[PDB]
């Protein structure tokens, strides 16, 4: 099933949707990075979306400390897999994670060949 | 808890999000209509979004027959409730429901004061 | 400027884009209605987007009085003429206009088969 | 036309809009990078959006060669100057350009504090 660096009560979740087919975007590769002290993007977690277009178990709460994170979504592979030429090489979401703010982070991405929209839902409850 | 005309294995679900606060849009009124024989919008189901920004139990499968449906979202009340002047009177989603197509319908709406995006996810599994 | 029904400084303009092809949505039919005293939609103006995906000259400043307007974009025909059976019947934007004096409104829509985004840009004329 | 680094027919243009105020996003800093032979991002061009939310003259057609480019929009500064702590650090659009000959690219972004949409309009020059 879905997983990542550390499957636990998801502090970070990714949901990807397909605006052309009206369906979840399945088997889409997602790579998470953490900005290191030297400003380089340290690999953090990675995975592929499930049949429901979701990626959970990426990280556990112990290791999800405040910092700058980058979620890279391989949208090009996805569109190539459907016979459609896309515009973007990938879609990235860069944000800061702070403790004062709600605990859970859901990054949602809605995809089209020449356009993508992303939203963040920060909460306290589950999902 | 959440409900509507007939709470069952949700053939139709609504999910509303707030792009300004990064949270689900709670207590948002949603009215569903069915185009009648005389082309008027017959009231069909209605409700308010839950704490998770979702509305389920709107209809049951027996009564969700092929037809043209309209989902009206009272976005103006929502923004007025936050001290923000919105542009739209409401957001409507009009679509045809056909049996050949997947069984489940999830209408998602992402809201901002002067802009809204809506997507449909049509599937066979749950959600 | 252009009184009667022309377009003084063009108070109402529509811009449609295609998220699947990365281009303006050409020849999209647009119908505008104004809410009449009797609470019914009265035909106000109509046209089709140009090669640039824009629609100008829908109304003159003199006739564009305060009121509730509905801009209906025939998205279904557009996608069908491309061989795609889309989800929505059309896209509708309903808003109150000119309540605090005359303004210039630009309604933009970004189209995908199972999704659409709309935003409004409201300017205060200066000439 | 304008060779060197000006803008012949303006091959690269950025348009930024604000979904919370219903207006162009003025004075937004934009940085463009090109992927160098060594797989590192090299500074290619930069500027700020005008009162219309547009950024023109970033490059000339002669210097806008085939390559992978990254358009970085400083969304964080924009929202902060408005008193809002937004979710994202910035918005980045990465794409391959001019691989099948020269084209005109228009990168559009619609901004909200916890969300952004981006689309591309690619035109084939004729003059």
């Amino acid at each position: 099933g879905p997983t990542g660096t550390g499957e636990s009560k998801c502090p970070l979740m990714v949901k990807v949707l397909d605006a052309v087919r009206g369906s979840p975007a399945i088997n889409v590769a997602v790579h998470v990075f953490r900005k290191a002290a030297d400003d380089t993007w340290e690999p953090f977690a990675s995975g592929k979306t499930s049949e429901s277009g979701e990626l959970h178990g990426l990280t556990a709460e112990e290791e999800f400390v405040e910092g700058i994170y980058k979620v890279e979504i391989d949208t090009k592979s996805y569109w190539k897999a459907l016979g459609i030429s896309p515009f973007h090489e990938h879609a990235e979401v860069v944000f800061t994670a702070n403790d004062s703010g709600p605990r859970r982070y859901t990054i949602a991405a809605l995809l089209s060949p020449y356009s993508y929209s992303t939203t963040a839902v920060v909460t306290n409850p589950k999902e």
